[PDB]
């Protein structure tokens, strides 16, 4: 079987306890997660550890948590104390999970299942072709060598309208704050980077990225997390938004692929 679940910002126990409710087991399901494997819950450390050790059984995608990580770990951002990723960054093998984070991809793509995954989800600017582009020009970046000099780049709120003939830094970060910021467009698809809220306490004009018609959106079911105000509720058919705020005391949420049956795990903070 498929599973699907959102945010688990280190929350390890309600995974854990998510997956053994509906009996999880490598080599016969497949578990798809969202993003944002870390920070604010207690167990980013055992997340990635037990995430890393599923191999093939996994299909994950990065989120912009997934990302400050990786800028703490090379010294290009500043370590939060509520991240509460110290432990995570003192431990003996976090050489090998860091590495092996970074080069996860943004975006998980399966024909058969007509089904698209990303974490903030897939603008409507964009078809398929270009959101494939776009996550394999960032993913190579974060793959190399060099990639401390990209994340130091990726900051940044501007452009916030897609062109095919964007360059540079400003492509860069576009591909990056639609793969992992996104919540709101213009009327024209444009991002807003601000308002965090749900749809119904959001000022006008702003309408959620999934209530705009886009390409992409029009032949494929598209899963994604990272908008935990959304609640998992109000979305078009073929958008499951599966963030319920696990970190923040609401729950832990898997989608069942084949049934589109839910399962949902209580916080335990
Ligand atoms: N159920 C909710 N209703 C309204 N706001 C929420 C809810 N859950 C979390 N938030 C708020 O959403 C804001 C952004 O958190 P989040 O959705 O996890 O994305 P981000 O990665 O930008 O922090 C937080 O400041 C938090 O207070
Ligand atoms: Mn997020
Ligand atoms: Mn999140």
């Amino acid at each position: 079987a498929t599973y699907l679940i959102g945010d688990v910002h280190g929350c390890y126990d309600e995974l854990i306890a998510l997956l053994h409710k509906v009996e999880f087991t490598p080599g016969k399901d497949t578990l798809w997660l969202t993003g944002d494997l870390v920070a604010r819950g207690p167990g980013s450390l055992d997340v990635l550890r037990y995430v890393k050790s599923l191999g093939d059984s996994v299909r994950l995608v990065l989120g912009n948590h997934d990302l400050h990580l990786l800028a703490v770990f090379a010294g290009i951002s500043r370590n939060k104390p509520k991240d509460r990723l110290t432990p995570l960054l003192e431990a003996p093998d976090a050489d090998e999970l860091l590495n092996w984070l970074r080069r996860q991809p943004l975006l998980q793509i399966d024909e058969e299942k007509k089904l698209v995954m990303a974490h903030a989800g897939i603008t409507p600017q964009w078809d398929l072709q270009t959101a494939k582009e776009c996550a394999r020009d960032v993913e190579a970046v974060l793959s190399s060598d060099s990639y401390p000099f990209f994340l130091d780049a990726m900051y940044g709120d501007m452009p916030n309208n897609w062109s095919p003939e964007l360059r540079g830094l400003g492509r860069l970060r576009f591909i990056t704050n639609a793969f992992t910021r996104m919540r709101f467009c213009f009327p024209n698809g444009q991002l807003d980077m601000y308002s965090k809220e749900s749809p119904e306490e959001a000022p006008a004009p702003l309408k959620p990225w999934f209530a705009i018609p886009g390409p992409v959106a029009e032949e494929y079911s598209i899963a994604f997390g990272h908008w935990a105000s959304l609640e998992g509720k109000g979305t078009p058919e073929g958008i499951y938004a599966l963030d319920t705020g696990c970190c923040w005391g609401g729950t832990l949420t898997c989608l069942r692929w084949e049934d589109k049956q839910y399962f949902v795990q209580p916080s335990n903070r």
